[PDB]
């Protein structure tokens, strides 16, 4: 019954995915920002400059207080305000409702961006992350506890407005091709994985696997960019500039503030590299890998001019906390979230991100050695 729920996401280039809820009643219609990469469940509350609806406990028959504050610093952002319970729905979703806790947003700091469609979050990981602490459920729980939905979903984000499904309670063989791969989730708090080897353009990074997931990685639906610890950062562009050093970018390029162009149609996708990410395996000893294209790293952003050229930010940045696995890894290919498993399965997108000569890959089986000595401790 998941062919209901395929294309139910809509999105802007660089503000994320949004599905559409209700929440209270009579069931009050809001877009929610789809985000693995935390776990509580926020609505705008109040009145905003960047919203153009929101949450209103007031004309809701089931809304209840929990009499409890709460905030949430993410990386970018952050709100704070007033827990609750109340009934939510999913559209085109499963068709069910379950009562919710819900963070009423009734202050905000670089949370809402101007114009992008969403009023809300819906963190989708586990409650060890939520705030105020791991003792309010996060929704997902809440949704499997209250019904029979299967304890998984997955995400199909797809690139050049953007769209997708978010597949609730199974996977649906119409959005991905080949094989599905899997690796651990080492954690239940995050969607923490474990990344044993990097390639660019088939060339070994040849760095420590640890520093790879130095302190950790996730897969985070609700970041943008790839995100790469500094030593791995520093390697990986040193890799980029170099393959692509025929031309020439701004500094504030790689830095991801400048845009570079180039007439429309003429992008030299050739001259920048596939990049690999290596993954732990199901198995012992073994791993697979999933090829990102510079399509997908290279985000296409509107043109400051009066000009008709393709325009790019370069979409990897540097991170202090681990590794981010981005909305720009995740595009092109279908993610399963095996929550029931404890695994994460990547398999090639039927919106496949296209190149001329090369193609996004999820492909294995490689044999790698001591992939435990890859953790962070
Ligand atoms: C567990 C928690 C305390 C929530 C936490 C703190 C720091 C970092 C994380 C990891 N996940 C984070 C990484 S991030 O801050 O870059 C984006 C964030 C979700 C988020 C929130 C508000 C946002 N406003 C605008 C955006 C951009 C998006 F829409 F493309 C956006 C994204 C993730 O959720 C979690």
């Amino acid at each position: 019954s998941f062919v209901e729920m395929v294309d139910n996401l809509r999105g802007k280039s660089g503000q994320g995915y949004y599905v559409e809820m209700t929440v209270g009643s009579p069931p009050q219609t809001l877009n929610i920002l789809v985000d693995t990469g935390s776990s509580n469940f926020a609505v705008g509350a109040a009145p905003h400059p960047f919203l153009h609806r929101y949450y209103q406990r007031q004309l809701s028959s089931t809304y209840r207080d929990l009499r409890k504050g709460v905030y949430v610093p993410y990386t970018q952002g952050k709100w704070e305000g007033e827990l609750g319970t109340d009934l939510v729905s999913i559209p085109h979703g499963p068709n069910v409702t379950v009562r919710a806790n819900i963070a009423a947003i009734t202050e905000s700091d670089k949370f809402f961006i101007n114009g992008s469609n969403w009023e809300g979050i819906l963190g989708l990981a586990y409650a060890e992350i939520a705030r105020p602490d791991d003792s309010l459920e996060p929704f997902f729980d809440s949704l499997v506890k209250q019904t029979h939905v299967p304890n998984l979903f997955s995400l199909q984000l797809c690139g050049a407005s953007v769209g997708g499904s978010m597949i609730i309670g199974g996977i649906d063989h119409s959005l991905y091709t080949g094989s599905l791969w899997y690796t651990p989730i080492r954690r239940e708090w995050y969607y923490e994985v474990i990344i044993v080897r990097v390639e660019i353009n088939g060339q070994d990074l040849k760095m420590d696997c640890k520093e790879y997931n130095y302190d950790k990685s996730i897969v985070d639906s609700g970041t943008t960019n790839l995100r790469l610890p500094k030593k791995v950062f520093e390697a990986a562009v040193k890799s980029i500039k170099a393959a692509s050093s025929t031309e020439k970018f701004p500094d504030g390029f790689w830095l991801g503030e400048q845009l570079v162009c180039w007439q429309a149609g003429t992008t030299p996708w050739n001259i920048f590299p596939v990049i690999s990410l290596y993954l732990m395996g199901e198995v012992t000893n073994q791993s697979f890998r999933i090829t990102i294209l510079p399509q997908q790293y290279l985000r296409p952003v509107e043109d400051v001019a009066t000009s008709q050229d393709d325009c790019y930010k370069f979409a990897i940045s540097q991170s202090s906390t681990g590794t981010v696995m981005g909305a720009v890894i995740m595009e092109g290919f279908y993610v399963v979230f095996d929550r029931a498993r404890k695994r994460i399965g990547f398999a090639v997108s039927a919106c496949h991100v296209h190149d001329e000569f090369r193609t996004a890959a999820v492909e294995g089986p490689f044999v790698t050695l001591d992939m435990e000595d890859c953790g962070y401790n």
